[PDB]
């Protein structure tokens, strides 16, 4: 439509950003907004419910958060502000934005180029194949150079940029425009100068623009056979064909534009957004496309609000205004408001005031929600984020089958007067619908919470949530490792209790020989008796007082494993003995062989295979030795060299930054625990 009920979306421009600042997302979008909705409010410079700690990294290493909807107009045109505001650990919403957008648009100051953290939203971009961008703003900016950020994806993806422009000086010195391909520049006045007259391309940057109206008639020749044909044929083909191919290629993936310049003082703005349109599409110029039913048929996804509804719900706030904002994405159908509107994995309506669309620090409201579209109910004050949601109207589809953040740093944790204990399982309750960024899991000896999350910078977000809105108080254990005791060497003794109490004497005596024993056994008990002395009517207690000191070590007081009993002698009398008696007799024999069998604590034992480079081996190999490494071999994976080694679990727990300072050379890693092992020996006697 052309009429607004759908128009919003069916002109809509769905762009995922990363950026740095100065110029970037967030020192930008406010006034560059200005300088064609001639209003705006962003508002992420520092949201909650985290960021007042880690503010500082947000803005530099994918941008700043909150900022996520806009919509605004330029000439009928509905230019966008979509999901995946800017971070890079947070990607459950990047995974689902991925297969969403149209556009990942890098955002510098024209001195930025490209980090580990821009590297990774490319491979999220690729996973879920997008087109994407870059612009250099702020030109005018010093150490602006282009070429380095044209260098590097040479370099770096191995590949194609392409340039859409020359710029009329550089970092200190721009002040217009070049098109390359239609050879031709416009200058931008004033410190709202915007205002442009198409001047010339000087000289200096003629030949560079000549090659590329050479290398645009070249890349358009790349998506449409006629002017590869026309180009082979010795027509050089024309703008039009040229602008017809560009888009084709576009929405193909098959370049990447490399854009500069700087929109600070307004300089050409409001012209740029028809450029927007053309190579770009909407949401709504895809067709109602598949996901399965819970009964295994593939099932239409209308895009087509028309059709069929199909829905995630993604984001849920607290609020003072509504109580509760409650924001979801549809997928397909139409969502209308003044309503009650229908959960599928729920199984029920639920009662929509108004419908909205929740942009950084404000709404605007609307009649009804499309098939690409999102936006904030008001009413169901209390629908929940997680459930698939299809229509009255729909086949049953999947929307979602996302990849979620996964650990590399771990922590136990510990509240400590129990009043933040208190408000922990509130904080920790909170927190775990609202993080994708952590792993929970429950010592529930204790009752704690051993945490695993998501790098250092998750953990950062973690206490940058904890300062702000949690207001608890722990104490944060270690990563930390489990156990097995056990014997080594056998020994042979000998159990007795003889003492009076309930009127008459009582008396035990065993004669046990205690010997290391494979595993997966776990107790192992021979009677060498052949009845009497050691007597078969006392032995279930016999065997009873081993199976309890079984479960008490001789080290520390963990659990001793896998032993071979060997019961053979001992004596009774009934008038003075009994069978507890016989038990507790039975229990004290074997402490001291076990003992002086030379027991010692076992310790996780992991192993792990590492692709590295094989002289990298020489970076990681005091690291390696440092934590106990052994060699089991080096093969290559995919191209690069995975070396294999055998390690027990506690000296990893520092890693995850030098983490990604080791990933290199194609890198990548697993990691099993396998065995228990023994403990330093030394250090093992000191923990008791």
């Amino acid at each position: 439509m052309a009429v607004k009920v759908e128009y919003d979306l069916k002109r809509l421009r769905n762009i995922g950003i990363a950026a740095h600042i100065d110029a970037g997302k967030t020192t930008t979008t406010e006034r560059i907004l200005y300088y064609t909705g001639r209003i705006h409010k962003i508002g992420e410079v520092h949201e909650g419910a985290a960021t007042m700690d880690f503010m500082e990294q947000e803005r530099e290493r994918g941008i700043t958060i909150t900022a996520a909807v806009t919509t605004c107009f330029w000439k009928d045109h509905r230019i966008n502000i979509i999901d995946t505001p800017g971070h890079v650990d947070f990607t459950i919403e990047v995974e689902r934005s991925m297969r969403v957008l149209d556009g990942a648009i890098v955002v510098f100051d024209s001195s930025q180029g490209v980090e580990p953290q821009s590297e990774t939203v490319w491979r999220q971009a690729e996973k879920y194949k997008v087109p994407r961008i870059a612009f250099a703003n702020k030109m005018d900016k010093t150490g602006a150079d282009l070429w380095l950020v044209i260098r590097t994806m040479q370099e770096r993806l191995g590949a194609r940029p392409v340039v859409m422009q020359l710029p009329i000086g550089r970092e200190d010195t721009f002040s217009g425009i070049i098109d390359v391909l239609r050879m031709k520049a416009y200058t931008y006045g004033n410190d709202l100068g915007t205002d442009i007259r198409e001047i010339p391309i000087p000289e200096e940057y003629l030949d560079q623009a000549r090659e590329y109206h050479e290398k645009l008639v070249e890349v358009a020749a790349d998506f449409d056979e006629n002017i590869m044909l026309k180009y082979l044929e010795g027509e050089e083909p024309t703008e039009e064909e040229l602008v017809a191919a560009i888009r084709k290629g576009t929405i193909d993936l098959k370049i990447t534009p490399v854009f500069l310049g700087s929109a600070l003082k307004n300089k050409g703005v409001q012209l740029l957004l028809d450029a927007v349109v053309d190579y770009l599409p909407s949401p709504l110029d895809i067709p109602p496309i598949k996901g399965t039913t819970p009964e295994g048929e593939v099932v239409e996804i209308h895009p087509d609000p028309n059709g069929p509804l199909a829905a995630l719900a993604f984001k849920i706030m607290a609020d003072p205004y509504v109580g509760r904002l409650t924001f979801i994405r549809v997928y397909s159908g139409t969502l209308t408001s003044g309503s009650y509107v229908y959960n599928t994995t729920k199984g029920r309506k639920e009662r929509v005031a108004r419908l909205l669309r929740m942009h950084a620090n404000h709404r605007e409201e609307v009649e009804e929600l499309k098939a690409g579209d999102l936006g904030a109910v008001v009413g169901l004050k209390e629908t929940i984020t997680g459930d698939t949601l299809v229509g009255e109207d729909a086949p049953r589809v999947i929307l979602e089958s996302i990849e979620v953040p996964e650990p590399v740093i771990d922590v136990a944790i510990e509240p400590k007067t129990k009043a933040d204990q208190e408000k922990l399982s509130q904080a920790l309750a909170r927190l775990a619908e609202e993080d994708p960024t952590f792993r929970v899991s429950t010592h529930p000896e204790t009752g704690q919470t051993i945490i695993s999350g998501m790098g250092e910078l998750h953990l950062e977000i973690i206490v940058d949530r904890l300062k702000r809105e949690f207001k608890v108080d722990a104490n944060v254990g270690k990563p930390q490792v489990a156990y097995r005791e056990t014997i080594t060497k056998p020994v042979d003794v000998e159990g007795k209790f003889i003492r009076q109490t309930g009127g008459r004497g009582q008396y035990g005596h065993v004669k046990i020989k205690v010997e290391p024993l494979p595993r997966g056994s776990g107790f192992e008990f021979v009677n060498a008796i052949v009845g009497g002395v050691i007597p078969k009517e006392y032995i279930p207690a016999v065997q009873k007082g081993i199976e309890e000191a079984m479960q008490s070590g001789p080290l520390i007081g963990f659990p001793v494993v896998d032993i071979k009993v060997t019961l053979y002698d001992g004596s009774y009398a009934e008038v003075d003995s009994s069978e507890m008696a016989f038990k507790i007799a039975g229990s004290m024999a074997i402490k001291e062989a076990v003992q002086k069998g030379d027991p010692v604590i076992l310790e996780p034992i992991m192993r792990v295979e590492v692709t590295t480079p094989e002289e990298y081996m020489g970076d990681v190999i005091g690291d390696l030795n440092a934590r106990r490494g052994q060699i089991l071999g080096m093969e290559p994976r995919g191209n690069a060299q995975v070396i294999r080694a055998f390690v027990p679990l506690a000296e990893m727990f520092g890693y995850a930054t030098d983490l990604r300072s080791k990933t290199q050379g194609r890198g990548s890693f697993v990691m099993f625990f396998d065995h228990y092992q023994e403990v330093p020996k030394q250090v093992q006697e000191k923990l008791i």
